[PDB]
RNA sequence: UACCAGCAAAACACUCCGAUGUUUUAGAGCUAGAAAUAGCAAGUUAAAAUAAGGCUAGUCCGUUAUCAACUUGAAAAAGUGGCACCGAGUCGGUGCUU
DNA sequence: CTAATCGCCAATCGGAGTGTTTTGCTGGTAA
DNA sequence: GATTGGCGATTAG
């Protein structure tokens, strides 16, 4: 009978229903409603269009901030509960005036002065402490009684902003000098390693280690003055420890265990104690010193003040910024006043000129201010001392800038500690509540506990030991913390698939290693002169290999098996041819062999391994093994806490040793352990029919959930639901008969670039960025991008290149494009000429490799797999098997998601079960790629262009169907790679390349094609092409747009100043927008058509109205709860309840002459028509834009004047735009001088005026055309409304002109 | 179609923390002139909010995913739209079963 | 009044940890 | 990351 062909995409789905001999049937349908139409005739071909889906990141980024905004507010509430009783005797309303600051004077109840409460005290206070840091510095260094309000202000400011948590441990801000250190350091090296002393080389390491440089540059500068040292040397290792690195101390100390040390993690003490155990304490304070330096050079960019003067080095360094601004301002003012009197009106008085007034009051950043002020400073005389600071970004700085994110939280704690001790003698209540204020600052919830819910949330997993409120002071006596870190990991671990409801084993377990190691050794073969055939391996040999090779090295080399076993035991000179890592570590740690050999002591090691794999913190691990103590000794635990594993395997425990061969002895694990006659692997054991595993394993094992459970981007998983629903709708139409076949085909920046080029320039030391400054919208071109990635140097020649020479240069792929079709950065290079690459059919010549190995290694630059392909010239090159495989992949759909879709369709299509516990096929599912159809179109001249209409979406499904059905029925044995279910390479390559040669005539073939057994008629080259041509030109395709309701944010997020309009929305309930401001950009969900009456004039003339109203996202619930009261509050009277109609977005209307419009909102409209240009002009337009066909293009030239007539005629009755059409005609009238190629390229641009969708702007040869927005939804109130189904064949029409 | 092995490339889902930006109020502008108008002097900081709001009253939740119209249904969804030809103005016609 | 065109605007920058597929040279092995 | 619907000022009825 019939067949179906589909085509899935990210914004469209196409379908078609072919028949016996490649024809599309037509049918009569029924139309409902109250209109005059009672029937219609339609063809079975169409398409569907929809929008794109999004991801869940933008919602998480706000969910994880709503919680912080409310957790920060509770920190201040705790501080006010300790100060209330004492403050209730000084000022009764101090805490009340602090909450009504954001209030106009009329709405205030108390006075308008917050802190003190008079006009003569506020001014005095503001005249003594211009900034908050003056008070902070005064409180620490003074020894007098202070008012309570100032103490509260300082503490609140310190607590609100607290700093970052990146360094673990305790800081110490006393050592600011750097050189006492390089001295102190060397001092010790040669205080025990004397006679052989590293040379101090009078190194003034001051600028070497203190300059604002990177770690690598400081490393190169350190040993520059020392005559010869090693980057990997132990002095270098301890130096790298001083900076931020991860040195290893195994070298030069003949160690066997890795000794990676980090100075910022919270494990340094234990690792240092362990490392000082195998060497001793003779070399001790060579470390207490490396510490001092480590902290002495990271506190060098924020603290720039001296010592032995103050105990507050951060507050004292923010007064230098204040005192170096008031001094430069006067000088600049005087200099501008004297030598340039005509400009002292916009630098200091205009708020929209990026001067000094537009930098303090208006909106402007430091960069814009500097860029604006540089010429003015340059022109006049003097101003030497000010031009230098501008190059250091230290001209006129502010104390709250964007670069304050490098301040640790251990500095704010010291000032608070210092303040709390000077004033603990006058106020006794500060002596008791002193350990709580320090705890409010440093508390932080662990990342494996989550929200503190009470069983009313969806993202929570935490348990509780006692029903009580959780506070920072009792967090350890309420939260269990023991089972909270186990449910964090076990809620994401995979389940088994051969036996569900079972958890998988750890990767590094003991049973799992037994299974993995011995399974591999069950099949191996070796040949010697004495032996006759390649024999297998026995269990004893495997045990010996494990004992001698596995237990001496985790990885067992094949050479070790060849030499240590064969040569020593079997006496074999030559022969031809997994890790028990846990066992050797346990042997080294426990130091008891018979303990591990004993098989009674089980259910113990598995628990130990699970404990080590599961938790991460140290107290957790200790307490878990606390019950597992008293058995070995005290010493083993200290080393057991230091071991950690990672990884989860995929196999259950009961599957291995719970349903094993209890009826035959040898376990599933032991079957692969001590093999016998039946050397059968696990796959043979499961997949055979001789044992009783199958019954037990097979005893165990909605559409939306299944589809949502797949793997892939959300944007593609939207096109499968629609495909399934379209299929189910199409089956019903054709009489509830299932299709014979189904053919499916699934058709498939700048900031990264400037980040990459900036990193490359910074690491390479190149100065070309200063030479050629680049903005944010320049280097999107690949040629200049590649030019800058190489520091402007050729890579095939070793010469410097030019910024405007790449134009005449070339871009070439590393691997030739004839083998790999790659167009990414990893495959493209820029060169003066491709001939310098060497061979044109292989990897570049070895001369280039030898001459550029150094620069390829330098490109450590992270700018560029590319190195491997470039260096392949020395590795012998490529093969042909990969070419054959890729040729097969070019037409065989090997992607997994297509297999998922095919399985989903096949499972629901076939349901009848065979009586022999099997299934019978009724519908075939075929998958194929797009190469075949493209080749067919190119060969048989069915050209297509994509910028006329959307009909081309539905013209590919028909071609897929015809090609697939024709091909599958001619070769009855190629179903292996084309149907779902279940030397030579060159022959397969040729066969798959020439598959599609049965359509053509000469490479002469008969007109009639027959197939084997019956001479089946599969093609007839006298009428089939005529049918295809007739179908490809039909002015009837069902295009349908999907209607959706809108959701998302309420409006725009920008806050606007006060105004006197009625379009502003209040931010809170009691804040009038005419005195505080608000947002104004509401988003409409859907519209409603109401017919009612409203009063007019003072006489209340009850006129009758019928209009459209918009319902925003913000007020949906109020409307959906009671529409009548909502409408009455809006201002309408006597609302007719039975005539309210909802209208979602993208609704369809019908005007007088077939003119249709969509609905984008309650104020605008869209276009809803299509163009049907004949099939001759498509071929002419495709040929003109690019042998004998040139002559044909030349003879037929008047076609350029027939397209314009059709465009004008179509636009004069549907589009209804006059000025744009007149401009287009006038522009076309005077440009008939250029040849056909460019005129065709510009005629193709004219199809933007008649394109379905929103209006847009296009451009002709020179002229630019603007938009033609429609802004009146008043005419549509007397038209017809159309409701359509998913395919569009079923529809109803309602007349709104009643 | 599954299990071990080296690395690399990624993509997706959840939890815990930093620094800015924007909007109102406080930091007493002065000298001449009835008046617009001129002349001069300062400018760097702090408090509150950050989707309107909810009931289950928690140091909890609020921007992803699903959605043609009528008849019945709490809900999901069971029931609901007759076949072939020619011409080829968007469909029309004829001949009958219907 | 009063309704229709024209020109400009739209929140952004860093860090730490855990779990899972899918592709590309490696394979092997096996049903 | 551009698109595509909102709002103020001007201008034509």
């Amino acid at each position: 009978k019939y067949s179906i062909g589909l085509d899935i995409g990210t914004n469209s789905v196409g379908w078609a229903v072919i028949t016996d001999e490649y024809k599309v049937p037509s049918k009569k349908f029924k139309v409902l409603g109250n209109t005059d139409r009672h029937s219609i005739k339609k063809n079975l071909i169409g398409a569907l269009l929809f929008d794109s889906g999004e991801t869940a990141e933008a919602t998480r980024l706000k969910r994880t901030a709503r919680r912080r905004y409310t957790r920060r507010k509770n920190r201040i509430c705790y501080l006010q509960e300790i100060f209330s009783n004492e403050m209730a005797k000084v000022d009764d309303s101090f805490f009340h005036r602090l909450e009504e600051s954001f209030l106009v004077e009329e709405d205030k109840k108390h006075e308008r002065h917050p802190i003190f409460g008079n006009i003569v005290d506020e001014v005095a206070y503001h005249e003594k402490y211009p900034t908050i840091y003056h008070l902070r510095k005064k409180l620490v260094d003074s020894t007098d009684k202070a008012d309570l309000r100032l103490i509260y202000l300082a503490l609140a400011h310190m607590i609100k902003f607290r700093g970052h948590f990146l360094i673990e441990g305790d800081l110490n801000p006393d050592n600011s000098d750097v050189d006492k250190l390089f001295i102190q350091l060397v001092q010790t090296y040669n205080q025990l390693f004397e006679e052989n002393p590293i040379n101090a080389s009078g190194v003034d390491a001051k600028a070497i280690l203190s300059a604002r440089l990177s770690k690598s540059r400081r490393l190169e500068n350190l040993i520059a003055q020392l005559p010869g040292e090693k980057k990997n040397g132990l002095f270098g290792n301890l130096i790298a420890l001083s900076l931020g690195l991860t040195p290893n101390f195994k070298s030069n100390f003949d160690l066997a265990e890795d000794a990676k040390l980090q100075l910022s993690k919270d494990t340094y003490d234990d690792d240092l104690d362990n490392l000082l155990a195998q060497i001793g304490d003779q070399y001790a304070d060579l470390f207490l010193a490396a510490k001092n330096l480590s902290d002495a050079i990271l506190l060098s960019d924020i603290l720039r003040v001296n010592t032995e003067i103050t105990k507050a080095p951060l507050s004292a360094s923010m007064i230098k910024r204040y005192d170096e601004h008031h001094q430069d301002l006067t000088l600049l003012k005087a200099l501008v006043r004297q030598q340039l009197p005509e400009k002292y009106k916009e630098i200091f008085f205009d708020q929209s000129k990026n001067g000094y007034a537009g930098y303090i009051d208006g909106g402007a950043s430091q960069e814009e201010f500097y860029k604006f002020i540089k010429p003015i400073l340059e022109k006049m005389d003097g101003t030497e001392e000010l031009l230098v600071k501008l190059n250091r970004e230290d001209l006129l700085r502010k104390q709250r800038t964007f670069d304050n994110g490098s301040i640790p939280h251990q500095i704010h704690l010291g000032e608070l500690h210092a303040i709390l001790r000077r004033q603990e003698d006058f106020y006794p209540f500060l002596k008791d509540n002193r350990e709580k204020i320090e705890k409010i600052l440093t508390f932080r919830i662990p990342y494996y506990v989550g929200p503190l819910a009470r069983g009313n949330s969806r993202f929570a997993w935490m348990t509780r030991k006692s029903e009580e409120t959780i506070t920072p002071w009792n967090f350890e006596e309420v939260v269990d913390k023991g089972a909270s870190a186990q449910s964090f990991i076990e809620r994401m671990t995979n389940f088994d698939k051969n036996l569900p409801n079972e958890k998988v084993l750890p990767k590094h377990s003991l049973l799992y290693e037994y299974f993995t190691v011995y399974n591999e050794l069950t099949k191996v073969k070796y040949v010697t002169e004495g032996m006759r055939k390649p024999a297998f391996l026995s269990g004893e040999q495997k045990k010996a290999i494990v004992d001698l090779l596995f237990k001496t090295n985790r990885k067992v080399t094949v050479k070790q098996l060849k030499e240590d076993y064969f040569k020593k035991i079997e006496c074999f000179d030559s022969v031809e041819i997994a890790s028990l890592g846990t066992y050797h570590d346990l042997l080294k740690i426990i130091k008891d062999k018979d303990f591990l050999d004993n098989e009674e002591n089980e259910d113990i090691l598995e628990d130990i391994v699970l404990t080590l794999t599961l938790f991460e913190d140290r107290e957790m691990i200790e307490e878990r093994l606390k019950t597992y103590a008293h058995l070995f000794d005290d010493k083993v635990m200290k080393q057991l806490k230091r071991r950690r594993y990672t990884g989860w395997g995929r196999l259950s425990r009961k599957l291995i040793n719970g349903i094993r061969d209890k009826q035959s002895g040898k376990t599933i694990l032991d079957f692969l352990k001590s093999d016998g006659f039946a050397n059968r692997n696990f796959m043979q054991l499961i997949h055979d029919d001789s044992l009783t595993f199958k019954e037990d394993i097979q005893k165990a094992q909605s559409l939306h959930e299944h589809i949502a459970n797949l793997a892939g981007s959300p944007a593609i998983k939207k096109g499968i639901l629609q495909t399934v629903k379209v299929v189910d709708e199409l089956v019903k139409v054709m009489g509830r008969h299932k299709p014979e076949n189904i053919v499916i085909e699934m058709a498939r920046n700048s900031r990264e670039r400037m980040k990459r080029i900036e990193e490359g320039i910074k690491e390479l030391g190149s100065q070309i960025l200063k030479e050629h400054p680049v903005e944010n919208t320049q280097l999107q071109n690949e040629k200049l991008y590649l030019y800058y990635l190489q520091n402007g140097r050729d890579m095939y020649v070793d010469q410097e290149l030019d910024i405007n020479r790449l134009s005449d240069y070339d871009v070439d792929h590393i691997v030739p494009q004839s083998f790999l079709k790659d167009d990414s950065i990893d495959n493209k290079v820029l060169t003066r000429s491709d001939k310098n690459r060497g061979k044109s059919d292989n990897v570049p010549s070895e001369e280039v490799v030898k001459k550029m190995k150094n620069y390829w290694r330098q490109l450590n630059a992270k700018l560029i797999r590319k190195f491997d392909n470039l260096t392949k010239a020395e590795r012998g090159g490529l093969s042909e098997l990969d070419k054959a495989g890729f040729i097969k992949r070019q037409l065989v759909e090997t992607r997994q998601i297509t297999k998922h879709v095919a399985q989903i369709l096949d499972s629901r299509m076939n349901t009848k079960y065979d009586e022999n516990d099997k299934l019978i096929r009724e519908v075939k599912v075929i998958t194929l790629k797009s190469k075949l159809v493209s080749d067919f179109r190119k060969d048989f001249q069915f050209y297509k262009v994509r910028e006329i209409n959307n009909y081309h979406h539905a013209h590919d499904a028909y071609l897929n169907a015809v090609v697939g059905t024709a091909l599958i029925k001619k070769y009855p044995k190629l179903e292996s790679e084309f149907v779902y279910g279940d030397g030579k390479a060159t022959a397969k390559y040729f066969f798959y390349s020439n598959i599609m040669n049965f359509f053509k005539t000469e490479i002469k073939r008969p007109l009639i094609e027959t197939n084997g057994e019956t001479g089946e008629i599969v093609w007839d080259k006298g009428r089939d092409f005529a049918t295809v041509r007739k179908v490809l030109s039909m002015p009837q395709v069902n295009i349908v747009k999907k209607t959706e309701v809108q959701t998302g944010g309420f409006s725009k997020e920008s806050i606007l100043p006060k105004r006197n309009s009625d379009k502003l929305i209040a931010r809170k309930k009691d804040w009038d927008p005419k005195k505080y401001g608000g947002f104004d950009s509401p988003t409409v969900a859907y519209s409603v058509l109401v017919v009612a009456k409203v009063e007019k004039g003072k006489s209340k003339k009850l006129k009758s109205v019928k209009e459209l109203l918009g319902i925003t996202i913000m007020e949906r619930s109020s409307f959906e709860k009671n529409p009548i009261d909502f409408l009455e509050a809006k201002g309408y009277k006597e609302v007719k309840k039975d005539l309210i109609i909802k209208l979602p977005k993208y609704s369809l209307f019908e005007l007088e002459n077939g003119r249709k419009r969509m609905l984008a909102s309650a104020g605008e409209l869209q276009k809803g028509n299509e163009l049907a240009l004949p099939s001759k002009y498509v071929n002419f337009l495709y040929l003109a834009s690019h042998e004998q066909k040139q002559l044909f293009v030349e003879q037929h030239k008047h076609y350029l004047d027939e397209i314009i007539e059709q465009i004008s005629e179509f636009s004069k009755r549907v589009i209804l735009a006059d000025a744009n059409l007149d401009k287009v005609l006038s522009a076309y009238n005077k440009h008939r001088d250029k040849p056909i190629r460019e005129q065709a390229e510009n005629i193709i641009h004219l199809f933007t005026l008649t394109n379905l969708g929103a209006p847009a702007a296009f451009k002709y040869f020179d002229t630019t055309i603007d938009r033609k927005r429609y802004t009146s939804t008043k005419e549509v109130l007397d038209a017809t409304l159309i409701h359509q189904s998913i395919t569009g064949l079923y529809e109803t029409r309602i007349d709104l002109s009643q």
